[PDB]
């Protein structure tokens, strides 16, 4: 584990989550923060643009979709974190993980593969962008851009798509970016998209 971030948050009590947060949590079977939990929650909560290299069932779901949850304004009903998946398995699967933590909360998740007032939106790039362009909802509000198993969606063809939600979110979305290997690739949309983030290899 390599890190330029060094707090260490080893039980979910300890991070101070929303309590009906921190319910959901544990009613979802999460007993202990894992190796990535314990360093990745935190910073992404506190604002941070964050780059995460890690492998899958390291529990990276559920690191961005906790501290996306503890970054929600219910009382705000629309766009505030847009997450994008590679496949649309893996975006149906990130939304049953949201709504399971957010059970005790008052959030609407959609999936696109409704989304007016949906406070988070999870999603495809291609489905995701041309939603934007028929503006099917707005992304003023957008406050986090979470890119999950990114090497696998810019070798996928969606590099192209990508920059371009990019362009269009607000300059001041924070942005958490996921991925199993470090491709040159991935590298360059880091460079170009964060600024001076936290890293966690």
């Amino acid at each position: 584990i390599q890190t330029n971030y060094d707090k260490v948050v080893y039980k979910f009590d300890d991070m101070e989550l929303d309590e009906n947060l921190l319910r959901g949590v544990f009613g979802y079977g999460f007993e202990e923060p894992s190796a990535i939990q314990q360093r990745a929650i935190m910073p992404i909560i506190e604002g941070h643009d964050v780059l995460a290299q890690a492998q899958s069932g390291t529990g990276k779901t559920g690191t961005f979709s906790i501290a996306a949850l503890q970054r929600i304004d219910t009382s705000v009903k629309a766009p505030q974190a847009l997450m994008l998946a590679p496949t649309r398995e893996l975006a149906l699967q990130i939304q049953k993980v949201v709504m399971a933590l957010a059970f005790h909360m008052d959030i609407k998740v959609h999936a696109c593969i409704g989304l007016r007032d949906a406070q988070i939106v999870v999603g495809t790039p291609g489905r995701v962008f041309d939603n934007i362009q028929r503006r099917r909802f707005r992304t003023d509000k957008i406050k986090m851009f979470i890119l999950d198993e990114a090497d696998e969606m810019l070798s996928s063809g969606f590099k192209e798509q990508i920059y371009q939600i990019f362009t269009l979110l607000p300059p001041t979305t924070q942005v958490v970016l996921l991925s199993a290997t470090m491709p040159n690739d991935v590298l360059e949309v880091t460079t170009k998209f964060m600024r001076n983030p936290v890293r966690i290899l």
